[PDB]
DNA sequence: CCGGAGCGTTCAGCGTTCGTTTATCTCCCCCTGGCACTGTCATCTCCGTCAGACCGTCGCA
């Protein structure tokens, strides 16, 4: 709220995709149409061509006679949004006069390279503040209910990169000493997700260093056996040295 | 000792919202046509290969 600027125009993808002038909320309007504009923003203001915007939103399949269905999308944009926010451009669209924190993953992208730094500078508190500000930003799943095989890949991706930035958040937390909420929420998120080996890793050395043990070593037997069962194979050897070192009962965790 | 209520799932009435088109309205690109004092023949090449042949050409005999 302390950076509600006049004039400020807010737009919102981590989520669902939106539009915010000076507070109040927008009409994005079809989902094609929020998948366009969302399309149109990730590029960071790069021109994007029609037949790219096409491959994006629709992929493989096109109509024929449907590059007029951009063209009206594009239209609809401007309609809604400010008429020189959205250029043409070599015949494609750009949304350009984007001021800084305009984009929400923009100021994930900065956040996350502010935490980056202060974890080399070692600085705990200014980095946890960050992160705790990077997560406030993404409302649910990313682009949610957007079709297109470009939304698909933004939404893996992006999942992909939030379940990074959890790992290097919760080791932090291991790393400074939160032990109740880290191994709540991260038996909240391997309920969630039961094959990440790296929150499961987690869940080892956050149990390690909480007093809880017997549960520790049954989503290990658990972890185990279903990627036996699911996958052939074994796990990585990183999880079975540590589990060993765990069994060893070395004190350098403790 | 079935009976009712609450709960789970599954479909037919109309009610709104999308997906994909269509003709009209600005801005720009691109091609053909107009210019009416008179003005009516450019241009520098090319040299210190080179080595002799092959060949047709050509005027003298």
């Amino acid at each position: 709220a302390e950076e509600e600027e006049s004039g400020a125009l807010r737009f919102g993808v981590l989520g669902p995709v939106r539009a915010w002038r000076d507070g109040e909320t927008l009409a994005t309007g079809s989902p094609q149409q929020r998948a366009l504009l969302a399309a149109l923003l990730l590029r960071e203001g790069r021109t994007a061509t029609a037949g790219e915007l096409i491959d994006a939103l629709w992929g493989e399949e096109p109509p024929s006679q449907a590059l007029a269905a951009v063209r009206t999308y594009a239209s609809r944009l401007r309609k809604v949004l400010d008429p020189g926010v959205l250029v043409s451009e070599s015949g494609g669209y750009a949304v350009r006069g984007l001021a800084e924190g305009a984009l929400d993953l923009a100021r994930a992208q900065d956040l996350a390279s502010a935490a980056e730094k202060a974890r080399s500078a070692g600085d705990l508190c200014h980095a946890r503040d960050l992160l705790r500000r990077a997560l406030d930003l993404w409302d649910g799943e990313v682009l949610a209910g957007v079709p297109g095989p470009y939304a698909q890949t933004q939404r893996v991706r992006l999942g992909e990169w939030r379940l990074q930035l959890l790992e290097t958040r919760l080791d932090m937390d291991l790393d400074q000493g939160c032990h109740a909420e880290a191994v709540s929420e991260l038996t909240a998120l391997t309920a969630a997700h039961p094959l990440r080996e790296r929150l499961r890793e987690l869940l080892m050395l956050a149990l390690y260093r909480s007093g809880r043990q017997a549960e520790a070593l049954a989503v290990y037997a658990d972890t185990r056996r279903l990627l036996a069962d699911e996958l052939g194979v074994d796990p990585r050897p990183g999880l079975q040295e540590l589990q060993q070192r765990i069994l060893q009962a070395d004190p350098a965790l403790a």
